[PDB]
DNA sequence: GCTAATATATGC
DNA sequence: GCATATATTAGC
């Protein structure tokens, strides 16, 4: 259910919407900076990842197909909140 | 499993 | 140097 290529395809968005692992944390799924750091980090498989950890994939996952239009509103709002 | 704190690293 | 971002990891 979770694409072996979620952790490629989250780095790219980060690069490509130039945004904090704090804000897509918390408006992909709904967690903090530490936690994205240490799952970007070990890059576990998919297909062998816990229970836990295909929750945070699967909601990162579905957050990436809304529209970028849509994602940028998102990571502009969240940033603003963010900054306070 | 996570959050929150914090030592370091970054970008201006 | 200030304001943020990221890597670590102690404490729930």
């Amino acid at each position: 259910e979770v694409s072996s290529e979620i952790y490629q395809w989250v780095r790219d968005e980060l690069k490509r919407a130039g945004i904090s692992q704090a804000v897509f944390a918390r408006v992909a799924f709904n967690r903090t900076q530490g936690l994205l750091s240490e799952i970007l980090r070990k890059e576990e498989d998919p297909k062998t990842a816990s229970q836990s950890l295909l929750v945070n994939l699967r909601a990162m996952q579905n957050f990436l197909q809304l529209p970028e239009a849509e994602r940028d509103r998102i990571y502009q709002d969240e940033r603003e909140r963010s900054l306070r």
